[PDB]
């Protein structure tokens, strides 16, 4: 079953990467080996707060943090570390 959302409680820190390596760069390369679809990010917003989060479709899964970033970008790196982790792959940490 790809069915549902996959989650995890899971921020991005560029600290946690060598500079210019983030979980999204990982996840595209990760579908580019396996010759998969790239992956599909989707934006949600809770406009009153200010707060975004992200849903990622990897191989009809979708992933997603549990917890909310200040944008866009920030919400995507945190769906991209979801997906890698969930599955036990590499996500380019130090």
């Amino acid at each position: 079953d790809t069915s549902g959302v996959i989650k995890m409680a899971v921020k991005f820190d560029r600290r946690a990467y060598p500079a210019q390596i983030t979980p999204k760069m990982c996840l595209l390369e990760w579908c580019r080996r396996e010759k998969l679809a790239q992956p599909v990010y989707e934006t949600v917003q809770r406009p009153l707060d200010r707060l975004f989060s992200s849903i990622v479709t990897v191989a009809e899964q979708k992933y997603q943090s549990t917890l909310w970033d200040k944008s866009k970008k920030l919400a995507e790196q945190a769906a991209a570390i979801v997906c890698l982790r969930s599955q036990g792959l590499p996500e380019g940490r130090l």
